[PDB]
């Protein structure tokens, strides 16, 4: 028994079954408990440290003292770009919920009559304490008690520190305008990777979508809520040259702001009214 | 209970499937209102502007000028081309139009007496000009406001304004012929991009045979009209040596004429010649 | 509702099926009619040419002088080779037909007894001409009139066509029998990429396996005959160190003959002879 | 026959179902014989060292002499988390049991009550004295034997050695708490890996996953238990630096309390309390 | 119609099904005839050749003079990785047979009492001889007659000469039982190589877990008994340093041994008392 033809198949899908997916996945965040949702908005912190720190580590390897008066600091951004992204897979396959995913799905779900507003409020507000208590706790209990990021002073060793410390000056230094602007090109990033998840439904279609993605942003310089948390607060506890006024005025709050304008507005809003009559057919099929 | 031999499965199809995919896909775009083609275009424009931000970026971290002085630009240019190709992939997993993209099924709806000759040239013309106004809303918004590109005149700080200004340089030289016919490279890339999509029905498949032909294209010097009304705007506002005669004149219109003749007779005819009893079997089977 | 155990697929064959697979993808090239296999010729050598071009310019990005010195020629061997292996995937996913692919498929149906003798030679005449058409027309009217290979005799700017100087001077110094094994090298990793186009059914192994198979003989210095009837022609046309004897009489007639060894009598008659019973079989179990 | 719409597929589970698996896989560790389950972790042992001796060498050849003067350790680091994912698909494709895999797993089972004490502390010593056993004896039978990281003594061919004994020379020399906090880091990467099995069902799910999860903690400096089993006894065995009390007391103990703490304690029992009620209604769901 | 929950599918199986599909699948060389079984072993020869031939050059390509003296052998060996596995997949699509294959697969049915002991002495002696016949052939009829590794005394174009004599002289200085211990970690990743062709039954899992298996072994430095048939062969051809005693005795001898040694008893006969009750249950589950 020869097979000539075999039965085909199609792992993936069009757009408005993707917007379809998505107002479904953003409504049933709103039916979790206030503890379930808290739980996993703190592992999703915690693996955002994780490979964040795995990225700096990466990063300060390539941040070489000869190796820098070279290449500048390209390879360091690179290899950070290339380690990064495995953070959402473990995101994703715990099913941890991330403050900057949500800013999309439960948003559609908003518009689409499906969450209450004080349910939006409350899940908005529940992930973003969550993820910033995740973040926190790795960046103390496994970065800064490792001692990987310490200052030791000798040029020749002092790579991960100093790739610490450029990158934690660069990313404090833009006015208001210019961080919310990195923050809307980053969020952009983060909501089409969680359309990926939603759209591509096989192991290449989450592994390297969400690669390419979050890769993307992590070598343009675009600015992460939850990155920055993690990297700011590090870049204090090894006191690094920055200050807690350049950090959370300067940077954390028009990330905060920047990220969540391309989340419910730049993305949310159109892709609302293109298929919103889409959702109402899906709907009104189930009667 | 052991699978020894499981079932044959396939998620792939032929060329006459693959056409009538493409004649079908370019069909619906002839269906949808004004409004909802619009926001698709700007969509789809915006989402090109994002990765070509991205894109410069990453390779003006390459265009560091100790390694410019051993490699030239063959590191940024080659980071530039691994950077960009996910644009395409936020276009097709939203749902957005690319006129590019257009040139190719629309035309060949058209040959097939799918789409009228009116609807035609509306559908091209709410196309091309909401990828327009998506990418210079970028351009303006994100990468104008955010200070990435600006001239910084420190050889050591400068390399994103020099990359930037040496690309807008390269392709605003060409003659009308070269530019014409680096243009029809392009869009044959573009058009078996879309024909890729329209065939690999899996999430390797969508995301690695777009992967190689962007790539194919962005480190080949071809001419993409979108990136082009992105990259020479975007060139035109942090002050680079272009003129906007230049820009207007010498790349954007050689680069759209040859854009549509990469599309419309070079790939559309001889593939429509080939296969139009095919859609006539396809058609004449639904009675 | 919860999956634990879900339905076990499998995207693969052996080889058994693999050579029916073959043989009945060969038999239908012998019904096509004239003029649709003359334009699938003729789209298979523009894709070879398009594809040409654009590793032409990638491997003469990495060939900048100062580069040069330090490395030799490996990255531009390897950006050449990594930038190459989409043109079998154009051709494919449009349909288009290839000679060195038909050389072994059509003459395994030749042997089955499912194509006729002068149908065997009208479709290899066919095909043939019609990739040289192709190839020839895109070397002159995209890679000539682009003026992307010109002597500009600068050493900081010529690298382009020092690279397809060096390239068309290196593969037309070879002795017949040098180049006939480099060529029946090529064409059995040609072969074996078709073969891995039919077993391999699903995105992933269409793109990497085809992408891996035609990198390995792109950096092994094995010689195609269409990928050199296109680099031979555009070396002449913008003025290289070779003349048109060498290019025709020490390269091209070998390189077709060597092709044409490797997949009529290295590879068809003993896989032939391997699963003549099996197409046996298979062709008495339907009826 | 043309097919328009495929069959939708999904190779790809929620999170429910993931801990379900995951509970339902440590379940089945707990009932196979005891020479069973000890010869399923000598294989895991064996293969760990497999891949580390691999990893090894293909580190030490980027750690030549000349190349370390100008990138350090970076590329050398890099191709050794380049080179050790394949570990993993070589025990989990075999059926093999790691120790560090067990933590989550079988901690899993035995929270719902599916596991008893007796058994879980049975599980948890034969698992790991297994892997201990396979790994020593890799060390031994082909490592050491094979002469790969002999001294000898000239620096432009020592380089298998010099990275041999600067990595077990690095990873000794941490104190208590920065151990235990980089075993944590390490373990939370290779539970992730574990569930990621579990979740994405597919070759490129497999593959690619655990890639980009056991590349991550590779290039971080995070401490496996097995790996450095391995390590820290081929570098005792080749006479590098460090002592026995060294290897054992400062860098073995902590990474398995390290290890074990990511694995039932940060890991499993948030995880546990998520979704325990999901793991009542499955077993209620099978009356 | 929207399709938001698909049906899920498995490409994977578990490791009795492995080895289920391990023990049938060498149950089957036994029933071929002998022509048919000579034939596949030749074929097999050849692509080994084929494929190590590419990767020679493609690795002496990086073994560039001025490149040499920076980096050492570390690129050279890496590009030889890269290039190297496809030879595998050229294997297993055409349904040929390796020796190295078959050391575990006809072993573990020769345990099982599937194969009698003439059958399988006659099948391991026509497989090892036909690969030798095939690999033999190739390194005299494409790679000795081509030219291409040719002593040409200028050390700045005989870095192909240089690196076949370089590597051929460091695989003949090994010590007997350096080599059986290489040859032994040779073949564990060759039987799993094997392994995950019988597990991964789709097109990624095709590709990329052999690539990274052969990728690990071929820059451990560890020894195939048929890639050193060609390399050692061709090297006498083209007049190394090398005799045919040190190829023969020296090397060959033990890496048979060892590849012999690491299929038939380190890997086979614990997966044989691991998964022989599961193997008896799926026979009695077929009366």
């Amino acid at each position: 028994k020869y097979v000539l033809d075999p039965v085909s198949i199609k792992s993936v899908c069009g757009g408005e079954e993707s917007y379809i997916r998505c107002v479904e996945y953003g409504k049933k965040k709103a039916h979790y408990s206030n503890l379930n949702l808290l739980a996993k908005a703190i592992l999703a912190g915690m693996f955002v440290g994780l490979c964040a720190h795995a990225s700096g580590i990466a990063g300060g390897l390539f941040y070489y003292h000869k190796l820098r008066e070279i290449v500048g600091a390209s390879m360091s951004v690179f290899v950070y770009g290339f380690t990064f992204p495995i953070a959402f897979m473990c995101i994703i396959c715990t099913g941890s919920d991330l403050f900057t995913g949500n800013t999309l799905a439960v948003t559609m779900a908003l518009y689409e009559k499906k969450v209450k507003l004080l349910d939006y409020l409350r899940v908005m507000t529940i992930s973003l304490f969550g993820n910033y208590v995740g973040a926190v706790s790795f960046a103390f209990f496994v970065s800064y008690l490792s001692g990987a990021f310490t200052n030791v002073h000798a040029v020749e060793k002092n790579h991960f520190f100093q790739f610490l410390n450029d990158i934690a000056e660069k990313k404090v230094h833009h006015t208001f305008v210019e961080c919310v602007s990195l923050a809307v090109g980053c969020n952009i990033f983060v909501c089409l990777a969680v359309y990926f998840v939603l759209t591509l439904k096989d192991g290449a279609g989450y592994v390297f979508s969400v690669f390419f993605a979050v890769y993307a942003f992590a070598i343009a310089g675009y600015e992460h809520i939850i990155a920055n948390i993690y990297t700011l607060n590090i870049a204090l506890m090894v006191n690094t040259k920055i200050t807690v006024y350049q950090a959370y005025i300067k940077n954390l709050l028009p990330t905060l702001l920047g990220n969540y304008i391309a989340g419910a507005i730049v993305l949310g809003l159109p892709l609302y009214f293109i298929y919103k009559e889409h959702y109402y057919n899906f709907e009104r099929s189930k009667r």
